């Protein structure tokens, strides 16, 4: 069961579901939930054995409403010999129970259980509000399935590069072509029990009149029209008066007052701040008390913790919620990959103190613009944000993949675990990654480079590890079962695919048979260099971080320094002069060049292309007007046409 349900007892009986059964409630209760139900009733008849589903007040549910816990989604389940009870707090809880329900159901066979459950977190689920490719509408709607089979009640749909959401075209109703797919998106969140909110980020431009308020206000008026029930105003990363933190509580407070008060039906209003972290807080200003003592209560105010990547902590949590006056709506940025573009962020979620639900009103994941890979951390999100305390970070972490991919789990768990890590960045936030290995890579390298004997157990670990790598990147190429999750990750399957042969190689170089044996070895290692520089270069092209890179952390530095080690060694032994460089480069120059896309720079007296192209120009820190180009002699980044 994910996520775990607050109580559970189980009997070790199982009944069968019913083949001919009676069910009560079906004309009354929530008929999201009642579809779930009657889908896993096709063939089956409707005497017969009792199913009673029902929110509490509803005839088919009175005589249990004592058992129904009194929390909101809260909900009351039961199987026996004798009956099923699926009893809903509210309606959104007897989706719930169903959720929970499907889970149970194996082999046309249900255990004999009572379980009381509800949410230990008001608002939980997913804000798309990273920077890069927006997700398509495929993979959106796909999301929001998801998303309520894992009882995740919020969509905060913000993308940093969605016109219509930032500036200046916040201004703007959207196409209708747009629209209309917005508008398919809000009915099929509210089928599947998930609150849509429609988030707007208008403060690079914003101005403090009422010409911009209006606006704001009848693009609201708009998505309202499309079905949109819940709201955002984003302030994040903007510069200005759209900075102003009297003003942005005057805006949302009449925003509440002649919008989200007058409508009938609207649900979550909420901010998020420009000081959104500790370490981005001004000391002794007022930005954020202001926010917290002006902000009508209602209105809920986002937080990513002490940092703009981090975890939430008893501390952290407290320290904002003393300034902002009510429990903090988290925004948390995992798996978002938006500032190391070129590494998938896989690896299981774990960070977060399980014991400070009570002080969090809200709970969402930033993912990666890869919808489908994201899906890891979101169910594992899922899970956390329903039930902290049973949060257990590697067994929902495969429950997640198996989900995913049931038919390459062991697969996807290997690409995955190997990863996971962000490689160094300017946030500061790392992640584990290839732990299980890590001791043997360790161990290895350290006798290997000191010329102390190698332990043969390592040495097979790795080997053993390289086999296994080369097996899950080719069975994952060629799975069907999830295809939109293999376009997304199959540039990195293909690196990661040759960082295992590069290994294999490496590894045979350190055996060693003779002399020839050896630069056969080492020739075929400059071919696959060369070969991830290739996919580096064309793949995942982005301006930011282009490039494709993957099991960075242990396994490629690892297979790096064993080469240019055992090169050392055959260097030294045979009297030769081998390149022991580790990253293919075509360009020549003590510091390693660099190229990202048409730039070719020295790591922060003559470089050497390997062509003659037109010169765009030099940036050198302590134009070429398109001139011919292939040396140039004395930051330092020759910027040519490519
Ligand atoms: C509140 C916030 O994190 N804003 C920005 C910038 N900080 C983190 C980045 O990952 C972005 O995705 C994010 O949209
Ligand atoms: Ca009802």
């Amino acid at each position: 069961l994910q996520p775990p349900p607050q109580q559970l007892i189980v009997q070790n009986k199982t009944i069968d579901l019913p083949a001919v059964y009676q069910l009560n409630g079906g004309e009354e209760a929530n008929p999201h939930a009642v579809k779930v139900l009657k889908e896993l009733l096709s063939g089956k008849q409707s005497k017969g054995m009792l199913i009673s589903i029902g929110e509490k007040g509803d005839k088919s549910v009175r005589k249990y409403s004592r058992q129904i816990p009194d929390h909101k989604e809260g909900y009351y389940l039961s199987v026996n010999e004798k009956e099923i009870v699926l009893a809903g707090n509210d309606e959104r809880g007897t989706y719930y129970a169903l959720q929970t329900f499907a889970q149970l159901l194996k082999d046309g066979k249900l255990p004999e259980v009572e379980i009381k459950d509800y949410p230990s977190v008001r608002y939980r689920g997913v804000v798309e509000g990273f920077y890069g490719t927006p997700w398509s509408h495929q993979a959106r709607l796909s999301q929001l399935k998801f998303y309520g089979k894992n009882k995740m009640n919020t969509y905060i749909y913000g993308p940093k590069d969605d016109p219509y959401h930032s500036a200046p075209n916040w201004r703007l109703p959207y196409p209708d072509k747009e629209a209309a797919q917005l508008q398919e998106l809000v009915a099929v969140a509210n089928e599947n029990e998930v609150d849509f909110v429609w988030a707007i980020h208008p403060g690079q431009d914003i101005k403090w009149n009422k010409e911009d308020r209006d606006l704001l206000l009848a693009k609201f008026e708009k998505m309202y029209q499309l079905g949109v029930r819940s709201f955002a105003v984003f302030f994040d990363d903007i510069s200005g008066e759209g900075t102003n933190p009297q003003k942005q509580a005057e805006l949302l407070n009449y925003i509440d007052e002649k919008f989200a008060q007058v409508k009938p039906d609207i649900n979550q209003l909420v901010m998020c701040p420009t000081e959104y972290n500790k370490s981005w807080s001004n000391p002794n200003g007022n930005y954020l008390t202001t926010l917290g003592d002006k902000l009508n209560p209602s209105i809920q105010i986002m937080w990513t913790g002490d940092r703009v990547i981090s975890d939430i902590t008893r501390d952290g949590i407290s320290w904002i919620n003393e300034r902002i006056k009510r429990p903090a709506y988290i925004w948390w940025n995992f798996p978002v990959s938006d500032y190391v573009r070129d590494h998938l962020l896989l690896g299981p979620v774990y960070g977060n103190d399980t014991t400070i639900a009570k002080e969090m009103s809200g709970f969402v994941t930033n993912p990666m613009e890869h919808a489908e890979s994201s899906k890891i951390a979101i169910y594992s999100v899922a899970s956390y944000a329903w039930n902290p305390a049973k949060y257990d970070t590697w067994q929902t972490w495969k429950d997640a993949i198996r989900t995913i991919l049931p038919s390459a789990a062991e697969e996807l768990e290997c690409f995955a675990m190997h990863n996971s890590d962000l490689g160094p960045n300017g946030h500061g936030y790392r992640r584990e990654e290839s732990m299980d290995i890590q001791p043997a890579a360790e161990r290895f390298l350290k006798a290997f480079k000191e010329g102390k004997n190698y332990d043969k157990a390592d040495f097979e670990t790795l080997q053993y590890t390289f086999e296994r790598m080369k097996e899950s990147a080719d069975i994952l190429l060629m799975n069907t079962e999830n295809k939109p999750l293999i376009v997304e990750i199959t540039p990195w399957v293909h690196q990661f695919k040759l960082t295992a042969e590069m290994g294999e190689e490496v590894l045979k170089m350190v055996e060693g048979r003779n002399e020839s044996y050896f630069l056969r070895k080492y020739n075929h290692v400059k071919a696959l260099q060369q070969q991830m520089f290739y996919i580096d270069q064309t793949s995942n092209q982005n301006p930011y971080q282009p490039g494709v890179k993957t099991a960075t952390r242990v396994i490629k530095p690892l297979i790096d320094r064993t080469f240019a080690t055992v090169v050392k060694f055959f260097n030294q032994k045979f009297n030769a002069h081998l390149d022991a460089t580790t990253d293919y480069m075509p360009h020549k120059m003590n510091l390693p060049l660099q190229v990202k896309a048409n730039r070719v720079l020295i790591s922060p007296v003559e470089i050497e292309l390997d062509a003659i192209y037109p010169g765009e120009n030099i940036q050198i820190n302590f134009g070429l007007q398109k001139a011919p180009v292939k040396f140039v002699r004395f930051q330092f980044v020759l910027t040519i046409e490519k």
